[PDB]
DNA sequence: CAATACCGTGTACCAGCTGAGAGACTCT
DNA sequence: CACGGTATTG
């Protein structure tokens, strides 16, 4: 009685399957619970769980973060109020509580319905004399006289409700007055420099030409259009490029070897630039402090559309200059519909259904959409050349809130804050006191590294307070330690010591983490020369040696600088050769050499009494990230250098963390040596252990102290700890306990094998093809403009992403001929079964690759080489995809040898776990060696193996028939799985977790090591095998080939699998978030306790929870008399808490009475309900159900659907021929399953029509037609498809009442449990 | 209760920690 | 996207 069993994990499935020594499924008796006539039930150990997928906590995340924005926006708003407060009262005493109130009808309303002035007339005074709030803005701000306090309100109201972004960093003070003079400033600059070849600046309207509403590029091409014998690439279009905010790069301009790209708004800019004047001199700084001048003049050209020396408010001058343009060119086109074309006009000014303006204004038409209704409009009519015009600039009628508002700082908004605060305090006291609060208000913001504002009751706060006290915009620095929240800001997040668990571990640029990594990598290099017997390991004295003359001297270290600047220079070698190094060494010293350039003091560096500073300001530098605190804690050492050197200590900062711990590395010591491992790694005789088997050696004491350092995860905590997808972590934990039922079914008995098998974004598209054509300088998107859609191509995507070339070939391809083009692999598949565009390339012909049989072949190297590496730097191709299409200079044997290899040798980390957990739960005990017992043996398999089974041995797959192909692909896993390592016991040390001892020969053992199943194979030449197959040397059988096969056969054949789909509370957003207007509809949902949606709209669509049955009774007529009921209640999502406080009074109020409590049967989603003649049905919700039925169709259809639908050899087609009746037969089988359970007359009907229409069809597309007639059945929801042209639609199953009657099924885990009710014993 | 058709919150920026993949060193 | 909610027509 041994077995083994097979898992199949899937995001949403486990397949599992029990078998036997003889391949054989059992089957038994289970005992049924409940009330029906059935006590028991035969039961297939074999089936699959089926669950929607598990979903990320990403939008979770988003939603709350949006709540804190708007609790704290509102709480902006209440400080605000709380400073006019006392004054507010003495003006109006009901202003806040009519602003409180606006959103009520005139009926609930308490006050008067006008919110400003609380009558009609001054409100009509108000909106006559400030169309929008932007007139009201720009008046305050410029204007004398004292200001209602009411309007001044809503003026700081308005500026901190929407106070703009906090991306730029520092004051800004706008001033476009003199564009013009510091662009001739610029040009005089550059004149200076090149007296021979000067610009002449006469007539250039660079204030035009540059603060157009146009890209910053196109205004480059008009300006130079504007400089004679200049060129938009020489050094002035550059410098131009520079102050519009681009990337120029002055490589050529100057010569350089190194790329000189420069950003002004990049924070690295000052930096750069001096790289840059160190290379070509400061001669030319100048230069560049003119751009800046320049460019801090025309910054905010684009949302700053008014000249800033009429008003400081030109922010709300330039929406005022939108609504007045707006109001102009409505009135002319107005007039211009009038007359040219009349009968349009309704169209165009009334129909809100329409994209017309009134579909702008009142309906749902946006800016975009209102564009292209009224583009044609305008084009057909005659006086509309200024109209086009704006329309073509996105700037023709425009509104004032608009999507692209998000380019405002909020520093100009401030500026008109502060301006209108300083015009009213003269006359109000308290806006004097209380100016820098307002300011503030607008002004502050909640750091990113303190987070939540907290008290204990926030699992996602870390920040600390100094006291306990309310924290506001006022006290924040006083009352939140902000040093302490940016340290655990990051150290809650960084790792510890896997070695020491209570200790840190370094920043990964810290300068003794790189000494480590590098004397760790010197440590194990080895040298030989002529006069030497054997090779040699480097003494201390040499690595030292090294470390102070290649490694302190080269950023990076080749291993010809070591040959010749050591060995060489040194030893006087002529020759020599190494290892345990290629090219060049991984490690570096780079933090060294970067603090180098930085305080220019080489013994400063070298001196180890400095080490712990050293480390100190690195941690500093990676910890924190604000400048500021950057600044505080490296003040202790600012009397070691000098200002300069601290200046570009601020600016060089370091992200990322190491593996390990100060205290591992050069912390403890080996008792007797008394050395750290760094000193180990440093010098250690002849040994030289590197840091392995310096913490397992047993004659030193690191591997004691690592076991006295080393220190309870649940199942669940453990696997959602791991790294993957929380969709393949949901299968991961199903799978577990699916181990565990079918242990316990198996009287508690282990299993003898598990084998476990796992199965294997426009908007990003988008983004990359427009970073890397931007980086390119191509025009490819001008001449063929894309939408993100069509990118979901495989050859066009491919084709933008290589500049639209032949990649083989250095030969322009041609759009239209995309389907005549090839799609080649890198490497070739038959070796990396790897099908991304990291492996794929876009060719004319796939012969021009050279041989098939291995990579690119030396010629296209040769001759693409420099192309690759620009779309490398351009990053339109990765590293690694660079690397395989460059290694012909660089397949060898065992390359070929390791990709069969990998292809059938699971490795990836995520299996690796799953085995892990298995392998801990099934194997406990240790033997007396106290080595661990391995009862149970995990194999781990990749999809390809039972794939190949299944296509070699015609056990076909058609995933659409059922869900059974998973239970089938479990069984087929454990049997190739168990009869493998039987028939080849060494193997175990590949598929076997935590089994391990440690070309041509390999690579023919690991592609025929499946052969031993055939009778016949043809390697090449033919070669027989025998009946029976045994093992090499216990001689026990394996497989029998007249027997097991057919085992097999009738396993896959078995029509009842147990398919369970895992019933699952709905949880989530209450409904639909759509803010529905008002309606009468009880379907309508309040968004407020007192905003009844008759009056104010809502929300409708709730999701349900979970259903209940109830049995109970509800009033009946004007009498009110007494029913009795039983019906399916669904509780939504927003009424579960209270549901579940307390049922009986939630279902009394919503108009049950005497419920009877003990027959509440809560019903999940999904359900299992069965009827009449095994009609199935699962519940979608409280109203509606789902097919609840597999159809099994019989194996000869399946493998006939498969060969005949092309989903090659002769003895198929003569079977696809000679069984074309089997056509009729699947329609048949269709319709009788239809007929019993689907029941949707009309729906099959037509499905029989519409394949009586299309009999003369090729079978093959009748067979790949019927292949979509399988919706129809599918378990699930209905879903509408298409048989050949005719389309199907879903029928829904929208009453739930039969289900009340019929017998409800609650299945265990596996499905075996059942404990049936029937629901007709009820009422 | 049909059959049927419609509908469904979206965008943008900034600061991090983590593992994993891939294909080559060194090791338990 | 998909599939459950809703209103409409009957
Ligand atoms: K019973
Ligand atoms: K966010
Ligand atoms: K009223
Ligand atoms: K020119
Ligand atoms: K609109
Ligand atoms: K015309
Ligand atoms: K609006
Ligand atoms: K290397
Ligand atoms: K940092
Ligand atoms: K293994
Ligand atoms: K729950
Ligand atoms: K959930
Ligand atoms: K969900
Ligand atoms: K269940
Ligand atoms: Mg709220
Ligand atoms: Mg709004």
């Amino acid at each position: 009685k041994k077995y083994s069993i097979g898992l199949a994990i899937g995001t949403n499935s486990v397949g599992w399957a029990v078998i036997t020594d003889e391949y054989k499924v059992p089957s038994k008796k289970f005992k049924v619970l409940g009330n029906t006539d059935r006590h028991s039930i035969k039961k297939n150990l074999i089936g699959a769980l089926l669950f929607d997928s598990g979903e990320t906590a990403e939008a979770t995340r988003l939603k709350r973060t949006a709540r804190r924005r708007y609790t704290r926006r509102k709480n902006r708003i209440c400080y605000l109020q709380e400073i006019f407060s006392n004054e507010m009262a003495k003006v109006d005493d009901s202003f806040f509580h009519r602003l409180e109130e606006s959103f009520l009808v005139e009926e609930d309303k308490k006050h008067e319905r006008h919110p400003i002035f609380g009558n009609i007339v001054d409100e009509v005074a108000y909106h006559e004399k400030y169309p929008t709030i932007y007139h009201l803005r720009k008046k305050l701000v410029d204007s004398t006289d004292k200001a209602d306090l009411r309007l001044i309100y809503l003026a700081l109201a308005h500026m901190i409700k929407f106070r703009g972004h906090f991306l730029i960093e520092g004051d800004l003070n706008p001033d476009n007055s003199d564009v013009d003079k510091l662009f001739i400033q610029l040009v005089q600059t550059y004149n200076q420099l090149f007296e021979e070849n000067p610009i002449n600046a006469s007539g250039v309207d660079a204030k035009a030409i540059l603060s157009a509403r146009l890209s910053k590029s196109r205004r480059l091409e008009n300006l130079i259009a504007q400089l004679p014998g200049e060129k938009k690439n020489g050094l002035f279009g550059n410098l131009i490029a520079l102050s519009l905010g681009l990337t120029p790069n002055f490589k050529s301009n100057f010569d350089l070897a190194e790329d000189a790209k420069l950003q002004l708004s990049k924070d690295t800019y000052d930096d750069d630039l001096d790289n840059l004047l160190a290379q070509i001199g400061d001669q030319y700084a100048d230069l560049f402090l003119a751009a800046k001048n320049l460019s801090d003049a025309i910054l905010l050209s684009d949302i700053l559309r008014v000249n800033t020396e009429i008003t400081k408010a030109p922010l709300s001058a330039s929406m005022i200059k939108r609504y007045d343009e707006h109001h102009q060119d409505l009135t002319l086109l107005k007039a211009l519909v009038r007359q040219q074309l009349p009968e349009k006009y309704k169209e165009i000014f009334f129909d809100q259904s329409k994209n017309g303006y009134a579909g702008y204004i009142d309906g749902g038409a946006s800016q975009e959409e209102f564009y292209k209704f009224i583009k044609p409009i305008l084009e057909k009519m005659d006086g509309t050349e200024e109209l086009l015009v704006k329309l073509n600039r996105e700037d023709l009628l425009r509104k004032q809130r608009t999507f692209d508002n998000g380019s405002i700082p909020h520093q100009i908004h401030l500026g008109e804050l502060h301006a209108i605060l300083r015009r009213q305090e003269d006359f109000y006291p308290f806006l004097k006191d209380n100016r820098e609060k307002i300011e503030k208000i607008l002004t502050f913001r909640i750091p990113y590294y303190v987070g939540p504002l907290a008290r204990g009751n926030s699992r996602f706060a870390w920040m600390t307070r100094k006291s306990e006290e309310t924290i506001t915009p006022w006290n924040f620095e006083e009352v939140v330690d902000k040093g302490a929240s940016a340290q655990s800001f990051i150290e809650r997040m960084t790792n510890f010591d896997k070695n020491l668990p209570n200790e840190k571990v370094l920043p990964k640029h810290s300068l003794l983490y790189e000494y480590f990594t590098v004397y760790n990598e010197l440590t194990k290099v080895k040298y030989v020369t002529e006069g030497m017997r054997k090779p040699a390991f480097l003494s201390g004295e040499q690595k030292k040696a090294i470390v102070d003359l290649l490694f302190k001297t080269n950023r990076k270290v080749t291993v010809k600088q070591l040959k010749e600047d050591y060995f060489k220079k040194i030893e006087c070698f002529d020759s020599v050769e190494i290892s345990g190094v290629e090219d060049r060494f991984n490690a570096s010293l780079g933090t060294y050499h970067d603090l180098l350039k930085i305080i220019k003091d080489k013994d400063f560096l070298d001196n180890e009494e400095n080490e712990d500073i050293l480390e100190d300001i690195v941690l500093t530098l990676t910890l924190f990230e604000d400048r500021e605190m950057i600044e505080e804690r490296l003040k202790t050492y600012a009397h070691l250098f000098d200002d300069k050197v601290m200046k570009q200590l601020k600016r060089r900062r370091y992200t990322g963390w190491g593996r390990l711990s100060r205290k591992l590395i050069n912390g403890i010591r080996d008792k007797q040596s008394g050395k750290t491992i760094l000193d180990f790694l440093k010098s250690d005789g002849f040994a030289n252990r590197n840091f392995m088997q310096l913490i397992h050696d047993d004659s030193l004491t690191f591997k004691e102290d690592i076991q006295k350092a080393q220190v309870g995860d649940s199942l669940h905590e453990h696997i959602a700890n791991l790294a993957g997808s929380p969709a393949i972590k949901k299968g991961i934990l199903q799978t577990v306990k699916v181990v565990d039922e079918l242990v316990k079914v198996m009287g508690r008995h282990k299993p003898e094998n598990i084998v476990i098998e796992m199965a294997r974004n426009s908007r990003e598209r988008m983004k990359r093809i427009e970073e890397g054509i931007k980086e390119l300088g191509s025009q490819i998107l001008k001449e063929h403009p894309v939408e993100n859609t069509q990118l979901q191509n495989e050859k066009l995507y491919l084709y933008y992403l290589q500049n639209g070339r032949d990649m083989y070939v250095d030969q322009e391809l041609d759009i239209n001929r995309l389907s005549d083009y090839d799609v080649d692999a890198i490497v070739p598949q038959s070796f990396l079964k790897d099908d991304s565009i990291d492996n794929k390339v876009l060719t004319r012909s796939d012969k021009n690759r050279g041989k098939s049989d291995n990579v690119p072949s030396e010629e296209v190297v040769k001759k693409m080489k420099n192309y690759w590496r620009q779309l490398l730097n351009a990053k339109l191709i990765t590293q690694r995809k660079f690397d395989n299409l460059t290694k012909a200079e660089r397949l060898s044997e065992l390359d070929k040898a390791g990709f069969i290899k990998r292809q059938l040798v699971e490795t990836r980390q995520i299996t690796k776990h799953v085995a892990q957990i298995l392998d801990s739960r099934m194997n406990t005990k240790y033997d007396e060696n106290d080595k661990l017992i391995r009862e149970v043996k995990v194999i781990t398999l990749k999809s390809k193996l039972v794939s190949d089974f299944r296509k070699d041995f015609q056990f076909y797959k058609v995933r659409e028939i059922n869900n059974y192909h998973h239970a089938h692909d479990a069984y087929l896993n454990a049997v190739v799985g168990t009869a493998l390592i039987k028939k080849y016991p060494k193997l175990e040390s590949e598929f076997v977790y935590g089994d391990y001892k440690v070309a041509t020969a390999k690579y023919f053992f690991y592609s025929n090591i499946m052969n031993f199943f055939k009778t016949e194979i043809t390697l090449g030449e033919i070669r027989k095998r025998p009946l029976i197959e045994t093992n090499g040397e216990t001689g026990e059988i394996v497989w029998d080939k007249g027997r097991d096969f057919a085992t097999v056969r009738k396993v896959l054949s078995m029509p009842q699998v147990n398919i369970v789909k895992k019933t699952e509370v709905q949880t989530g957003g209450f409904s639909k978030e759509s803010i529905l207007p008002k309606r009468n509809s009880d379907k309508l949902i309040a968004r407020k306790k007192d905003w009844d949606p008759k009056k104010y709209g809502g929300f409708d669509s709730p999701t349900v929870a979970y259903s209940v049955l109830v049995v109970a009774k509800v009033e009946k007529g004007k009498s009110k008399k007494l029913k009795s009921v039983k019906e399916l209640l669904g509780i939504t999502i927003m009424e579960r808490s209270s549901f579940e406080k307390n049922p009986i009074d939630f279902l009394e109020a919503k108009g049950y009475k005497e419920v009877k409590k003990d027959l509440i049967i809560k019903l999940p989603k999904y359900s299992l309900f069965e009827l009449e003649n095994g009609r199935k049905r699962m519940l979608a919700s409280a109203g509606e159900l789902q097919k609840g039925n597999e159809l099994a169709l019989p194996s000869k259809y399946v493998n006939f659907l498969y060969l005949a639908s092309h989903y090659d050899n002769e003895q198929k087609q003569l079977f696809v021929e000679q069984h074309k009746h089997y056509l009729d037969e699947i329609i048949e089988q269709i319709s009788e399953f239809s007929k019993r359970v689907i029941l949707a007359d009309a729906n099959l009907d037509k499905v029989l029509s519409a394949y009586n229409k299309h009999r003369d069809k090729p079978i093959r597309e009748q067979a790949e037609n019927i292949i979509h007639l399988f919706t129809l059945t599918n378990l699930g929801a209905p879903a509408a498809f298409k048989y050949f042209d005719t389309t199907i639609d879903r029928k829904r199953y929208t009453s739930t009442k039969e289900v009340l009657d019929a017998t409800l099924i609650h299945q265990s885990i596996t499905g075996l449990y059942e404990t049936r009710i029937d629901l007709s014993q009820l009422g």
